[PDB]
C-alpha cells in the first residue's frame, strides 16, 4: 500500500515561527487511499503529516519534493491524484526517500542566513528550540523523554526566518530522554537533487589500478557467485569469493571444478581444500575462524550476498573492508540481488497465488489445499521450529512423505529425490541449495531486537514478525528455478529492506569474544568500516556503546562458554557471562529454561537471587542488582544512545 497524506502542519509566515495542524482525513480514508494509491484531496502547505497501515510520521516539502524517512516510508509510494507516485530518490545511507511533491503542496526553501538557532516542527505542531552542533546534529534547549518525539521523523528543522536546515530522522538519549536530534542535512537534499536519478551497477566492475570498493547488483541466476570470479581468474587475478552458506559455498566449489576447469579453493569448518588455484571460496564464518586478510593473498574478494543481515555476515565484511587494501587486494566487490531499497517484482517463472481460508490444512490463519502438496517437492517456509515439527506430523499421520529442517539438524534428513514436502526454516536457506515444484510461504520471520529498558540494563527481545523483501523474495527464489513455479502466501506486501537492528551489533560483539579472539576494540574497528561504507544494510551508530559493555565482561569461565558455543544458540558470550556470574555466587540462572542448560547439573546447589546483568529471556526467579558487573552495566547505559522516532 501507499503512503497517505491525512493532515498537515501549517506554519506562520510572519512573526514568530508557530504551528498548527489540520486533519483532513481519518483511519477509513487513510486505508482506503493506501490500498488504491490514488488521492484525490487537495493538498496544501509544506509539512504533511502521512501514514501507512501502521505507522504514522511526517513528511516536508522542500524544493518541489516531499521528503521523509527511509525507516519510516521504505520504498512505498505516495497516493496522488493521478495514482501512486514512485520514489524519485531513495537514498538508505541518509535515511531519506522523495516524491515529486504532488500538486497544491507549497514548498520550503533552503536557509541562507547560517544561524544555529533552530527550531524543530513536531507532528503535534510544538515548535521546539535546538541549537546545532554539526552538519547533523543540534542540541534540545529542553531534554524531552523520547515519546515525545516520536512520530516526528520526516519534519523540518528551521532556521530563524522560516527557512530549511534539514530534516528531523533520530533523536539521541541518555537513559530514554532526549537531549539531540539528529537531521539530514538542506544540502544533501541539493545534491540528490542534482544526481542522476537512475544508475546501474549490473556489470561486473573493471579492475582498477589502486584499490576500490564496487557495488554489483544483478539478478539471481545472473552468475554472480561463479561466471564473475572465474572470468577475474582467466584475466589473471587471485579472488576470493565470500558467502554466508556453506552449502552453497561447497556447491561453488564443484562447479568450478566441472564447469570452468579449476579446483577452487575451499574453506569451510567442515571442509577446507587448498588446491593452490587462484580462487578460493569461503564462508564468512571460516575466513573470521581464518583471522581475516592474508596480505598479498588475493587482488579481488568478492563478498557474496552483501546484503545479508546476520551477524556473520556483517563482522566478515567489516573485516574485509577495513584489512583489503593494507592486504595488496585492489577490488573488493559488493554483491547481491536486493541491495537495500530494492523491492520484489514479478518473476515470469513463478505464478503467485494466495491462499484462502478454502483448503483442508490450516496454516497461519488461512488453508492449504491437500491437493496442492499431493503429487511432486513442496516446500514450505514457517517461523519456527516447534511450527515446523508440528506442520510436519500433521502430514506424517495424514499420509505424506513429510520432513522438517531447521538449525541443527543434518541437510541428509531432506531427500534430494522422490517425493516429499520440506517444512523449514530459514535455516533452509545456507543449509541446502536445491529447488521445488513450489514454495508456500507464512510471509512472518523471527526477529531479534534490543530495548534498552534500564530494568536493570537491556533487554533483547524476540518476536514473529511480517518479512521483510528479502525474505520474500529468496524464500520464493526456491521455485521456479529454470522451470515452472508456484508460489502461494498468506499476505501479498513485504518490509522494507536494507536495515537491522541494534540487537544484531551485540551479536558481532558477543561472536568476536566467544569465536574470534577479538577485543570489543578490535571488534569496533571492523564495525566502523562497515558503517562507514556506503550502499550496505545500514543501522544505528551503538558501536561505543556495545564496545563498552563487553569490555566490562572479563574473566568468563572458559567451561560454560565452551558449552553455550557447541550448543550453537544465540548470544554464547552474554549467556555463559550470566552464567559464570551465577556459578560464581552460587545463585540460580534467570530462569530454568534451555538456554541456561549448562547450569542444570548444578541446580541442587544454587539458591537465592539471580544477580542479572540483562534481560535474554523471561527472568523467573528473584533477583538482585548488587552485583558489579551490573553495576558496570547499569553505568554503560549512561552513554548516547541514537534511536529512531
Ligand atoms: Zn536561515
Amino acid at each position: 500500500g501507499s503512503v497517505v497524506i491525512v493532515g498537515r502542519i501549517i506554519l506562520s509566515g510572519s512573526g514568530s515561527i508557530t504551528a498548527y495542524s489540520q486533519q483532513t482525513r481519518g483511519l477509513l480514508g487513510c486505508i482506503i487511499t493506501s490500498l488504491t494509491g490514488r488521492d484525490k484531496n487537495q493538498v496544501e502547505g509544506e509539512v504533511q503529516v502521512v501514514s501507512t497501515a501502521t505507522q504514522s510520521f511526517l513528511a516536508t516539502c522542500v524544493n518541489g519534493v516531499c521528503w521523509t524517512v527511509y525507516h519510516g516510508a521504505g520504498s512505498k509510494t505516495l497516493a496522488g491524484p493521478k495514482g501512486p507516485i514512485t520514489q524519485m530518490y531513495t537514498n538508505v545511507d541518509q535515511d531519506l526517500v522523495g516524491w515529486q511533491a504532488p500538486p497544491g503542496a507549497r514548498s520550503l526553501t533552503p536557509c541562507t542566513c547560517g544561524s544555529s538557532d533552530l527550531y524543530l516542527v513536531t507532528r503535534h505542531a510544538d515548535v521546539i528550540p535546538v541549537r546545532r552542533r554539526g552538519d547533523s546534529r543540534g542540541s534540545l534547549l529542553s531534554p524531552r523523554p523520547v515519546s515525545y518525539l516520536k512520530g516526528s521523523s520526516g519534519g523540518p528543522l528551521l532556521c530563524p526566518s522560516g527557512h530549511a536546515v534539514g530534516i528531523f530522522r533520530a533523536a539521541v538519549c541518555t537513559r530514554g530522554v532526549a537531549k539531540a536530534v539528529d537531521f539530514v542535512p538542506v544540502e544533501s537534499m541539493e545534491t540528490t537533487m542534482r544526481s542522476p536519478v537512475f544508475t546501474d551497477n549490473s556489470s561486473p566492475p573493471a579492475v582498477p589500478q589502486s584499490f576500490q570498493v564496487a557495488h554489483l547488483h544483478a539478478p539471481t541466476g545472473s552468475g554472480k557467485s561463479t561466471k564473475v570470479p572465474a572470468a577475474y581468474a582467466a584475466q589473471g587475478y587471485k579472488v576470493l569469493v565470500l558467502n554466508p552458506s556453506v552449502a552453497a559455498t561447497l556447491g561453488f566449489g564443484a562447479y568450478m571444478s566441472k564447469a570452468h576447469g579449476i579446483d577452487p579453493n575451499i574453506r569451510t569448518g567442515v571442509r577446507t581444500i587448498t588446491t593452490g588455484a587462484p580462487v578460493t571460496y569461503s564462508t564468512y564464518g571460516k575466513f573470521l575462524a581464518d583471522g581475516g586478510c592474508s596480505g598479498g593473498a588475493y587482488d579481488i574478494i568478492i563478498c557474496d550476498e552483501c546484503h545479508s543481515t546476520d551477524s556473520t555476515t556483517i563482522l566478515g565484511i567489516g573485516t574485509v573492508l577495513d584489512q583489503a587494501e593494507t592486504a595488496g587486494a585492489r577490488l573488493v566487490v559488493l554483491a547481491t540481488a536486493t541491495p537495500p531499497g530494492s523491492v520484489t517484482v514479478p518473476h515470469p517463472n513463478i505464478e503467485e497465488v494466495a491462499l484462502s481460508n478454502t483448503g483442508e490444512i490450516p496454516f497461519y490463519g488461512k488453508a492449504i489445499p491437500i491437493e496442492a502438496i499431493r503429487g511432486g517437492r513442496h516446500l514450505i517456509f514457517c517461523h519456527s521450529k516447534k511450527k515446523c515439527d508440528e506442520l510436519a506430523a500433521k502430514l506424517s499421520g495424514l499420509g505424506i512423505n513429510a520432513v522438517a529442517y531447521y538449525r541443527g539438524l543434518d541437510v541428509s534428513v531432506i531427500p534430494t529425490i522422490g517425493d516429499v514436502v520440506v517444512v523449514a526454516t530459514d535455516a533452509l536457506m545456507t543449509g541446502y541449495t536445491g529447488d521445488f515444484d513450489s514454495v508456500i510461504d507464512c510471509n512472518t520471520c523471527v526477529t531479534q531486537t534490543v530495548d534498552f529498558s534500564l530494568d536493570p540494563t537491556f533487554t533483547i527481545e524476540t518476536t514473529t514478525v511480517p518479512q521483510d523483501a528479502v525474505s520474500r523474495s529468496q524464500r520464493r527464489g526456491r521455485t521456479g528455478r529454470g522451470r515452472r513455479g508456484i508460489y502461494r502466501f498468506v499476505t501479498p506486501g513485504e518490509r522494507p529492506s536494507g536495515m537491522f537492528d541494534s540487537s544484531v551489533l551485540c551479536e558481532c560483539y558477543d561472536a568476536g569474544c566467544a569465536w574470534y579472539e577479538l577485543t570489543p576494540a578490535e571488534t569496533s574497528v571492523r564495525l566502523r568500516a562497515y558503517l562507514n561504507t556506503p550502499g550496505l544494510p545500514v543501522c544505528q551508530d551503538h558501536l561505543e556503546f556495545w564496545e563498552s559493555v563487553f569490555t566490562g565482561l572479563t574473566h568468563i569461565d572458559a567451561h560454560f562458554l565452551s558449552q553455550t558455543k557447541q550448543a550453537g544458540d544465540n548470544f554464547p558470550y552474554l549467556v555463559a557471562y550470566q552464567a559464570t556470574v551465577c556459578a560464581r555466587a552460587q545463585a540460580p540462572p534467570p530462569s530454568w529454561d534451555q538456554m541456561w542448560k549448562c547450569l542444570i547439573r548444578l541446580k541442587p546447589t544454587l539458591h537465592g537471587p539471580t544477580p542479572l546483568l540483562y534481560r535474554l529471556g523471561a527472568v523467573q526467579n528473584e533477583v538482585t542488582l548488587t552485583h558489579p558487573i551490573t553495576k558496570y552495566i547499569m553505568a554503560c547505559m549512561s552513554a548516547d544512545l541514537e534511536v529512531v522516532t
